[PDB]
């Protein structure tokens, strides 16, 4: 075309509507080729702004055939760095994921091959505060999906012991790296067995490794044990005049570390 006339601009509406009607009646190397021929160019803000949904819009109008070729092949870790990627947990204008979609709309195939997606968020809360079960109007899909979580606290929580058993700091920021993760987890659960929290234990331990990580991902100094003690209950007071002996040191800094931690605590108890 003539270097006179005006650059194309692009139409969100325009682009939705090839889109939609490309996701109802075409499979998955069909929608390729729409993207590398319409969503151009492709870092475009308006371009972007519908390709990130198109999990929303495939959840609406597609099959599950389709939706399970964008998953596998473009919202894995394995594309993350490609121009073909979709965020799985992707909200959309009103707070919702594809997942509380599929749930609003019985999708349970859908709602199946999302919960089994290892980044999935199903804690993500929409603008009505809702997470995605909630949107259930299926009690089937509801208690499968309350199941699945369920399931999937019961392995992370295990996978969460396994990284404190073996003091694995990259083990358990990998663990805490997933926003889902750091919901489902509760740092300060108490051990029936033994009344203790993590913190209570790795104190006891004189751990200072794994204390100063537990302090830092929401480790409470104000829990008691089944006892009704602190942590910092469980270090022996040392007179002034030998606080700072070498022999002292690592309850001394055990206790700093506690100290620190609950004037933390306390403002967060008020917030």
């Amino acid at each position: 075309g003539s270097a006179m006339g005006s650059t194309v601009s692009v139409s969100k509406p325009l682009l939705k509507l090839k889109l939609l009607d490309c996701l109802r009646q075409s499979n998955f190397q069909q929608l390729c080729h729409l993207i590398a021929n319409e969503f151009q160019p492709f870092d475009e803000p308006t371009v972007r702004s519908v390709f990130e949904l198109i999990l929303h819009y495939a959840v609406q109008v597609s099959p599950a055939s389709l939706i399970k070729d964008i998953v596998q092949n473009w919202t894995t870790k394995g594309s993350s760095n490609s121009q073909l990627f979709i965020d799985v947990n992707k909200q959309d204008q009103d707070g919702n994921t594809p997942l509380h979609l599929a749930a609003f709309q019985s999708r349970g195939d859908v709602v199946t091959v999302l919960m089994n997606h290892p980044d999935i968020n199903d804690c993500i809360l929409n603008d009505a505060h809702l997470q995605p079960i909630e949107m259930c109007k299926n009690l089937n899909i509801a208690q499968m999906m309350q199941v699945a979580r369920a399931n999937y606290v019961a392995e992370i929580a295990q996978e969460f012991r396994q990284a404190f058993n073996n003091r694995d700091i990259d083990h358990l920021n990998s663990i805490l790296s997933n926003p889902r993760n750091q919901e489902l987890l509760d740092i300060n659960g108490m051990e029936p067995e033994t009344g203790d929290t993590v913190l209570h234990e790795f104190v006891k331990k004189r751990d200072i490794l794994l204390c100063r990580w537990i302090l830092d991902h929401g480790g409470d100094p104000f829990k008691r044990d089944s006892r009704g003690k602190l942590p910092i209950d469980l270090l022996k007071k040392v007179s002034s005049k030998e606080q700072n002996d070498k022999k002292n040191a690592i309850d001394l800094e055990l206790k700093k570390m506690l100290e620190k931690a609950a004037r933390e605590q306390s403002v967060i108890d008020v917030t």
